[PDB]
This record gives structure tokens, C-alpha cells and sequence, in this order.
């Protein structure tokens, strides 16, 4: 499962390029795969992972529905970035979602618990919480 797990955080990462880069260009972050001028999310894929979507500088890989352990199948991660006086951290946990293209914060993005890729499968540095800063 973790195996699994942290290829699809390394595609994921991936995509940070993009978003970081858009977002010293415009100083928002992208909406979605198209404004970042990434691939479409359904196009974005690898060893495990069906698709990764872009939305207000949030990166959600998904993985695969078959060939993975059957506890992360089809279940979602994030990778989103905060601004921290000037530089910018990254963030790795269960799904988030930034409901504008300025919003500083996330809230979590659970999926009623479904979307969620259980704490136990996600690797102990891939555990940030929606509310870290």
C-alpha cells in the first residue's frame, strides 16, 4: 500500500512546477489542469494512479481502481502549498480543497471518508492535516 502510495506522490510532485511557477507568475493559483497548462487530469497517469486534477493550486493524484491493494483503490491524496511570509510550503495528507484561486487556507476535502486514503497507507511524511501551516 505505502509503496504504492509514495509513486503516486512522486507523480504527483511531478505536476509542482506548473502550479508554483503559475502562481509567482499571476500571484493566484491556477483553477484547473487547463489554466496550469498541464495534461487533462483523466491524461495524467502512472503506476497506480488514474488521474491527477489541478483545482486552485491543489494537486489530487487518484489511484488506480484495479492493480492496487484493495484499501486504496480508487482513493484520493493532495499536495497544495501555503504561502508563509514571502516563500511557499508544501503540503502532503489526505484530500483538501481551496475554494477560490486566492484563498491563503484549505479545508479538508473528504469525500464523506470515501476519497480518503486511510492514515496507515499514506507515508509518515505524506500525514499533513488540512489545518497545517
Amino acid at each position: 500500500a505505502r509503496a504504492q502510495v509514495s509513486e503516486a506522490i512522486l507523480l504527483a510532485e511531478g505536476q509542482k512546477s506548473a502550479v508554483t511557477e503559475y502562481y509567482l507568475n499571476h500571484g493566484e493559483w491556477p483553477g484547473d489542469n487547463s489554466s496550469a497548462g498541464v495534461a487533462t487530469s483523466a491524461d495524467i497517469k502512472g503506476k497506480y494512479v488514474q488521474s491527477v486534477t489541478v483545482a486552485n493550486g491543489v494537486i489530487t493524484a487518484q489511484m488506480a481502481s484495479s492493480n492496487v491493494n484493495n484499501e486504496i483503490k480508487s482513493k484520493k491524496l493532495s499536495l497544495w502549498a501555503k504561502r508563509q511570509n514571502g516563500s511557499v510550503k508544501w503540503f502532503c495528507g489526505q484530500p483538501v480543497t481551496r475554494t477560490t484561486a486566492t484563498a491563503t487556507d484549505v479545508a479538508a476535502a473528504n469525500g464523506k471518508t470515501d476519497d480518503k486514503i486511510n492514515t496507515k497507507h499514506l507515508p509518515s511524511t505524506c500525514r499533513d492535516d488540512s489545518s497545517a501551516s
